[PDB]
């Protein structure tokens, strides 16, 4: 299987929405500390529910595809 | 641009490495714990360092692909 | 306008879903946690979403809700 | 039984007291630390105390019932 | 003016109260402990709470006094 | 036994040391945290250390000392 | 200026002291924290205290001094 | 075995590289919180990785370094 992150100058392509990257290591931060967000939350909802939103994970997969393109875009900035 | 992560059954494979999944919702929580730590790490070490390490970045882009592959495996999981 | 709770036993009855208090000192606790993730993951959502899931705000305040009932079975509970 | 909560515009009635919020998003995360730091200490006393003061009990649950409200104001507001 | 601690054994006598300690070093530890909370939760208060409950300074000098005292007993042993 | 703390308007007397209030309100907090700091330090000192320095814990009694005038003086000053 | 730090198996020698380690990856967490705790209860200190006992300096310092040591043996036994 | 710390003014000498503090209290500080972080990165790469970048051992080292270097200045300092 495969999984495939469109990066088109400073914007991100995928699941049907643009994701556009302004300030890159200061987005890279905020990427970071919203995927931990969203896992922490997860692990503090499967407490109480039995099971735990799509919704929340869907989030977390959203975002973490953006990490992985943010970081990506800055390595290859640095590079050049 | 392209970023293509590549799954085959519990293994990601990107980069030149392979990455096994042997408990969805326990990895996913770590790998998002990691990639908080290393990019808090990355803040902390900016104060110090003019050019904190290429080698930081790359484990963050390297550790972020894990998540996303990791969220998306469990995302087709769920679906199934 | 009105809010109403509905507490049957143990029980919480709200917004088309039903929630069992098991361990109030701890559940106090644990649900006062989730609201404030909740809370804080809107705001850090905000920063790139021009629309926060509209799911979060439902979450947020379905638990709150849970909270509000918790806090009151507990103080009934303390007189008794 | 039923727990009543009153909302005039941006103030919540209750327990013969006027509550009114002024920033959603921050009354919401401080109500909810409010919260989890009188659920904590009431644990705490109680390594000693064999009654702790029913105004800590109190206070729990009202700032619990501003926190519900705020909660219902901030979704009823996004859906606007 | 005077503030007097009254100590008898393992008992400290103020305020028409006795507080027996059982454990010396781990209740120093956990009336720390419940000082820097109750504090704590007056500052978070005081951004509501146009006069924050003498409940709140009355139980804040009570445990500091019991922390003194347990201090003093503790110090008093280790010279014996 | 007795332990004695002596006030003479804005500073406590103990221990051959004066002490002076300057902001009630602030200096109460400010102590609690250094109460919570010296108590905290001990616990995590006390893994290496086979006897934690009497030196933290005199520091300890007499910073709860100022905590316990403090706070009366507090009191005093709302009851006035 | 030099400092020096004697390293005899898996025990430090500084300053008419021995400090013997057990477990390097716990052991430097725990002394980081020590360090960092030290550091902050001087500033705290500092508020009211013309003069921080110099103690808390030399602990300070002594702690640092087992964490460099500990950090050394770390990365000889990783490269082994 | 033994490790040498040159300290030339405010600057530390160390394994290739200088290192200059310019606020002992703050630096101490973010000295201490980066090697614990650093220790908490390698802990949690350690569940998937049997070997870990030998660069975050370096840095680990170099950063306690550093700190010992920085709090043998803060005494110093505090005895002058």
């Amino acid at each position: 299987s495969k999984i495939t992150i469109n990066i088109k100058d400073n914007t991100i392509e995928y699941g049907h929405k643009e994701f556009v990257l302004s300030n890159l290591q200061e987005d890279i931060k905020n990427l970071a500390e919203i995927v931990y967000q969203l896992a922490k939350l997860i692990e503090k909802l499967s407490q109480y529910e039995e099971e735990v939103d799509t919704e929340l994970y869907n989030l977390l997969h959203e975002y973490a595809i953006y990490l992985a393109g943010a970081t990506s875009m800055f390595i290859d900035s640095e590079n050049k």
